[PDB]
C-alpha cells in the first residue's frame, strides 16, 4: 500500500516500540513502528504482519494492507470506532450509557466465534483478554490478533527480569507452572475474559491478590487439595452461566469446554435465560 494515500489524523494509542494511528484514505487504523524502534522490533513487527495476513474472520480483525518498503514500517486494519473492549465496557453500566445483559451475551458470544475460528486453524493467541478486544459500530466485537504494550495494562502482566512479560492472572495454572500455552489455556482465559465482561471490566481479575499468590494459587490447582480459588459470580452473571465460567477453569485440559460448545452456550443456550 502506498504510504502517501495515508492521512494520520489522530494518535490513538502506543506501546514500548508501536503507535497506533487513525488515518484517512474511508477510516483505518494504522500501527507504525517509533523512530527509536530497535531492528529486534521491526523483525518482530514483521512476524506480527505475517501471522495477522492468515487471519481471516468476521471477528478477527484485519489485515487490510501493509507498508513494509520503508522505515517505520506501517500495518492497517479495521478502525474500530469505541476503542478497546476494556474501556468500552467500564464506561457502561448494567441496564437497571447503560449496556444490557442480552448484550453481554452478544458481545463474549462473538468473542467465542472468534476463537472458534482459531481453534481450527490450532492458532493458540496467548493473551486473550478484553483488553485486547476491540469495539465498532453497532456492538461489532474483534479479537486483536497484534500486540502492543500500552502502559495502560501495565499491572495486567507480571515482570521478571530475565524473563517473559506474563499475563498471568488470565493464564490457566498449567501455563503459569510450565508455560505450556495451548487451545485449553485460550479456553481458559476465555473463561477470564467472560468474567471481565460480565463484571463489565470494573475489578481485575484476582485483583486483591498479588501476582505471588496468583502464582501461588497455580500450585493450589495442581496439588488439588481443594485449596485453589476461582474468580466469583459476578452481580450481572446468573448461575448457569457461571457455571460455565467454572467448566473452563476445570482442571483437567481436556475438561475445558471447546469454543464450539462455548458459542453454542451464548448465542444460542443462553437466549432463555434472559
Ligand atoms: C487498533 C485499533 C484501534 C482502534 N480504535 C480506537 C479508537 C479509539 N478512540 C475511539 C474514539 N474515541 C473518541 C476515543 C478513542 N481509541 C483507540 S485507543 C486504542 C489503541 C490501540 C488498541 N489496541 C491495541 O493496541 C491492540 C493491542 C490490542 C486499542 C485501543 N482505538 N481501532 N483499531
Amino acid at each position: 500500500f502506498p504510504r502517501s494515500r495515508l492521512r494520520f489524523k489522530e494518535k490513538l494509542g502506543e506501546g514500548q516500540f508501536g503507535e497506533v494511528h487513525l488515518c484517512e484514505v474511508l477510516l483505518v487504523a494504522v500501527k507504525i513502528l517509533r523512530p527509536d524502534a530497535t531492528k529486534n522490533a521491526r523483525n518482530d513487527f514483521l512476524k506480527e504482519v505475517k501471522i495477522m495476513s492468515r487471519l481471516k474472520d468476521p471477528n478477527i480483525i484485519r489485515l487490510l494492507g501493509v507498508c513494509v518498503q520503508d522505515d517505520p514500517l506501517c500495518m492497517i486494519t479495521d478502525y474500530m470506532e469505541n476503542g478497546d473492549l476494556n474501556q468500552f465496557l467500564s464506561a457502561h453500566q448494567l441496564e437497571d450509557p447503560t449496556i444490557s445483559y442480552p448484550m453481554l451475551l452478544h458481545v463474549a458470544a462473538q468473542i467465542a466465534s472468534g476463537m472458534r475460528y482459531l481453534a481450527t486453524l490450532n492458532f493458540v493467541h496467548r493473551d486473550l483478554a478484553t483488553r485486547n478486544c476491540l469495539v465498532g459500530e453497532n456492538f461489532t466485537i474483534k479479537i486483536a490478533d497484534f500486540g502492543m504494550s500500552r502502559n495502560l495494562y501495565a499491572g495486567d502482566y507480571y515482570r521478571v527480569q530475565g524473563r517473559a512479560v506474563l499475563p498471568i492472572r488470565w493464564m490457566a495454572w498449567e501455563c503459569i507452572l510450565m508455560g505450556k500455552f495451548t487451545t485449553a489455556s485460550d479456553v481458559w482465559a476465555f473463561g477470564v475474559t467472560l468474567w471481565e465482561v460480565l463484571m463489565l471490566c470494573r475489578a481485575q481479575p484476582f485483583g486483591q491478590l498479588t501476582d505471588e499468590q496468583v502464582i501461588e494459587n497455580a500450585g493450589e490447582f495442581f496439588r488439588d487439595q481443594g485449596r485453589q480459588v476461582y474468580l466469583s459470580r459476578p452481580p450481572a452473571c446468573p448461575q448457569g452461566l457461571y457455571e460455565l465460567m467454572l467448566r473452563c477453569w476445570s482442571r483437567e485440559s481436556e475438561q475445558r469446554p471447546p469454543f464450539s460448545q462455548l458459542h453454542r452456550f451464548l448465542a444460542e443456550d443462553a437466549l432463555n435465560t434472559v
